[PDB]
């Protein structure tokens, strides 16, 4: 799991009949984790944290005047890339 | 193997004695690698390649992780490797 921490809603909800007048609308369940751990008050923390932005170029204004190259414009994309060509080396046996 | 391709030094030289008035320096052998590759044409092409810098951020090795980020990269990839072991 790469990112950052998610949002955190593990709440499902159902329409209630309150009579004919009313009905409300309130969490019937929550989620639970494989872990036992809930969802809903802290998400899902990822095993490798990394927040968004460009990949660095040391000359990246010096070069300037399917999803190759759009890799460097998502450093996140690019670093889950790296998780999987460690995981394929690691399969190596 | 995580960083930058490497230099490429895969030579070796060898003194050749022109008697004691003179010797010469030249290379006598190459080194290869255990997959029959030559070092000094190519070097060594990183499987992650990473520029060195800090860690971008969003506001004894601690801290010098975000001041490294070939670091960072580097304990990443063996934090995947214990996961794959859970087996």
């Amino acid at each position: 799991i790469i990112g950052e921490k998610t949002f955190g809603k593990g709440s499902v909800q159902m329409l209630l009949p309150v009579n004919k007048d009313e009905a409300i609308k309130i969490t019937t369940a929550r989620y639970y984790l494989p872990s036992g751990r809930t969802i809903q008050a802290k998400g899902i923390t990822p095993d490798i944290v990394i927040y968004p932005g460009k990949v660095p170029e040391n000359e990246n204004k010096f070069s300037l005047k399917v999803t190759p190259k759009m890799i460097n414009d998502d450093i996140q994309l690019k670093t889950a890339i790296d998780s999987l060509k460690t995981w394929s080396i690691v399969d190596e046996k």
